[PDB]
């Protein structure tokens, strides 16, 4: 029951890092063997860090607008000493190009591995809208 | 090599059972704590086996019309000893109500746990089209 | 903590009783001075029991077609010692007129009162889709 | 009978404070454990104050264009000594972007609780249009 | 304040009489010099009692299906000692030709005069949907 | 019999003042406890004078386009000595925002009371087009 | 004056013949050099005016199933002292083919020559919607 | 003969005064007691020339383009020494804001009066185009 | 030189075989390890004979209507002694379900291998419209 | 053996040159008078490397912009000893002129031959899109 | 077979002349009676060479930069000993006024005659696809 | 001079024969080695009579609706002794789907050869609208 919290704490740290656009923190946690599905990939399974490395240098470079992100009803499933999974729903708020505020919803999955006592992410699934809000 | 093979073996068997409509085989493999994302849930994190039992007794009792399911390029990780993850793309061939062939795509994720003796599925995630064709 | 339980138990009983069309049972939980917003009222605050009595002779009596009701993540506030407020989301499954499955979502609110050693309902707010299934 | 009045007076104060785009007065009433269903939440249940704070910083107070708010036929229950619920309809008048008058209708619910000599809100349900009018 | 109750009681009696198709009861209260607006006149100010006699032999002779009538928030003015005005909303519940229920809304006005110790109706104005339900 | 004329004289002045855009005249004739049905109320029953003050300040006061109004075949009932009911039809000819002439129809009802020796309106009904000009 | 009533009575007599619905009576009233037109006649303007015959057939074919009639707000001009012009708006109520009651409207222009026992007409233009505006 | 000619001549004079906007002559030909059915009104019996005046003062101030008209199939009959009927189809020729060739059409009636030796029109029936078209 | 001929004959024979649905011949020429791009694959590389087997077993077998083909400007290379490539443009004629005439266009590439003295196709690449006829 | 790594070096070298304006690499690998399918010619079978020479030397050697190329699950067949066939899917990452990142999907094919030991590509086929993306 | 090639080169030089001052030589080589019809002519007889250059002028108006063109699968007949006709398809690669690469396709015909031992073009005909909407 | 006449006469005979769908006659005039361009070929150099044979069974066989064909501004070149060229304008009239005649224009160019003592067509280049009428 204690581990669940630190798993959720780690997930929050990861989401915060990607939002702030620090490639260093993302690289530290993400296992180079990471595999992910995103709408950015047009529905093709993608592997490796290089694919995401592009966005940290040209997309989030403009991440200056006011946004807010909420995490709803996280569910953590424990399957072993160094294995765990987490699922949750994600709500984000932002301001569109018309000056109005907008909201979007997306559900996500992540699988965590602990080699050498340190958690790392080895999978990622995003459904619905793209991670970056549409404006 | 060996373990990566049989994870695919079980996944193939599970996909076969759901297509055939056999409730017992699906019940055996699936873990009691199973969660799921899928379009049938309108974006909610459904849990348990009660929700899916509705479909088996009513809709999938018939598999008359032709259908062909294919799995392309599976990727499997092994976590620790008794945990693994599998990601793959699925192609479904079916005939529509107008009697013409039609193909649909969907990418899916799964997390497998083996407590002591039998592999079991604890989480699921289907993005895009539903688990069955739109006939 | 136990108080938060019997409320959810009662709410589950009331929803079950409505789905079975047994008006007699529904007349005990509900306080005579009931009020409610629901789509059937066209956005007007209805009061009393006579309004709902109509449905319990023609429509809900014929409520025999297969259906499944799910309650997701209820939340309860305990006010004072003899009152409470509960909110939740509701998922319904039904077979439409085309022989296909469907799902509908609607959130709800309820206020419970405890005079005379029993729990009773004194308000009800339903958004989104109608309470009854759309077969 | 007097207690049935100050609840209405308090509700009017809260609506005015929201309309003026002031946050300090808003916090002094709303309970820290507030929950609410609003269209801005896309049908989910949102807890806490942090979610609403975003709106008060970018949208409400920026223009304050001419508008009028009307409350019709409030209905109030008195539960115990420190609990009450209120239901009402709300008509709003505003000028659209085309320079023409418009109207919009919505119904709302609230639950009040008074620990330590102060009425405080713990639940809020809004159907139809959201709290903010569609200008 | 005493007069208001009897006026409302009279109005309810009148609505009951028309529903049951008793022309004699309708005539006993309504003043012979009655005018009325309603969709049945296509927007023409009708006058006299002959026009409405047509409905009490061919329209209500056919329709006998179950129906329920509700009256909401009646308001009454007193502008003398033998004259009064009443305004209210009305909701009707009826079953259409598909074997399913539906609701209709209309708002109405009436003017009452009291010659010979008896209240009499002199005007009527049904807005929105017509007086009768559309099955 | 002459009273049937002065009522029409007052009604004509009331409509003229409404069209012109001055608020003082409308206030004097209209009783403070005035009710009203009109499309701008979205089918609800409004009370008081403030609901219209918004219209006068923004739209009517700024009316600067040619339009025409006519009254066809009024009917007047005299009840008591200080009360009477008037019904009539209203054809409005207006130059639209496109600088083109167009016609629309609407029927109305008004109830008149004369305390202290001045006639005043206590109730108002309108159908079809809105009370305000359709420019 | 009195002669205004006489023409009114004769108009009812013409109506009486119309319910009988015999074309010979129609020919009797019409002057052999009468005029009439309508676009539904493709603008044809002849004494026969078969377009009148067209909706004479449709309307009067209903008479096997009972009908009722009504007229409103007649207006009369006496030409010199030897001819009379009469106009009005006519309401008719009928049972349709589906068994539902109906109402129909028809404006009318008629002119009658003084000579007693030989009254005849030179013109008529039903116009408006002689049969049905929009079904 | 001479009679029938001058009515037609007058008929044209009336038409020219319309297009030229010579209201004073139009007022001279038309009896102040004129009455008319025409689509400009929604089936009502307008009285006087004020309703038509709108189609002269504020319309012709900007509605002025080279325009022509053709009179088709006149047919007249005489009644007594001061009464007669004239019926005619009218074409109006001008190009609107579309490249398609254009020719509008109207068909009309007049009933004629000669008090004191000067002819005048007392009743007027129409259909199709208004007194003046859009430009 | 003749080698560039026989290859073209083989490709023409293959096209005829698939047109007539002779599964055996198609299997004989097609290598067991065939790859393929085509519109039906939604841009996914599909290997083996099972994927195409669906068309023969379901559609082509039942389909008995005729078909005709046009092949334009083939270019063939020569590599080694058991390899070759062919590129060309294609135009095809057939009959639909309604029987009305239908002609299709496609542009296709193929690669051939000749081990064991028998020419066999190991790769294929279509474009544009679907390979299968649209009946 | 070691063919998959062979294509890695060979295909990488070809792709790198393609993304650059140099023609030496393109000329050396390609085969003179070779057909190739690219949407640049609308399936006109661009013959000879000279077609690509014109654009690469003159225009396409523009200023580079941040772009990224990806290759997914390539498949290789080895024909005889001096030939091979390769298929794969190419995802292109680029930033459009609006300043927003974008991705595109396009599948390809290539046939390789070893003339006198050194490898040479004697065919090329691009589907879905051309070699280069559009900004 | 040689005579089939000389025609091609004569045409190849002639086509290249369009891009140089040799266009006058192209004019000189052709019969002064040279004539052609073009898709956009719709009755405008042209000298053949002029209209084709006019297309080239349009491209150079946008381009005014160096050009490359290609000719594919030429077809040449042999008629008599002093006549011949050629058919071919032409592609042009150019840089647009926006600086981006572009391509165009054309279909051409030419008639050749050799009096006095000099090949003279006596009839030309081009073909493109400039459909009117939006190019 | 006389040689010019027969060229036009034969072309008329071929065109008329084309209109009548008499494929056998068309097969005689046209040389077996016919080359042609046309919209149906999508800008491709078709060869042989097989492609054209299709139209003479489905489309040209049903050519029974009224049609009119005209020849304008014919011009003929005489090359050598057994060759000649013909160019002209073409106008076709036909009844469209709306039942209104339509006019279409199309320009051609042909080359005739005279072996065996008879004229035959060895080229054809149609532009603009298709050969067949667009009914």
């Amino acid at each position: 029951k204690a581990r669940k919290q630190e798993i959720i704490k780690t997930t929050e740290q990861l989401i915060e890092a990607v939002n702030n656009g620090d490639f260093e923190a993302y690289a530290k946690i993400c296992d180079p063997g990471l595999t992910s599905f995103e709408p950015e990939a047009l529905g093709n399974l993608v592997e490796g860090m290089d694919f995401h490395r592009f966005y940290f240098e040209n997309l989030l470079a403009k991440n200056s607008k006011p946004i807010h992100t909420t995490i709803l009803n996280p569910h953590v499933h424990v399957i072993g000493e160094d294995a765990a999974c987490i699922a949750y729903i994600r709500l984000t708020q932002y301001i569109d190009g018309q000056g109005r505020p907008r909201t979007s919803q997306s559900e996500e999955t992540r699988v965590w591995h602990r080699p050498d006592g340190k958690w790392q992410n080895v999978h990622f699934h995003c459904s619905g809208a793209p991670v970056a809000p549409l404006q």
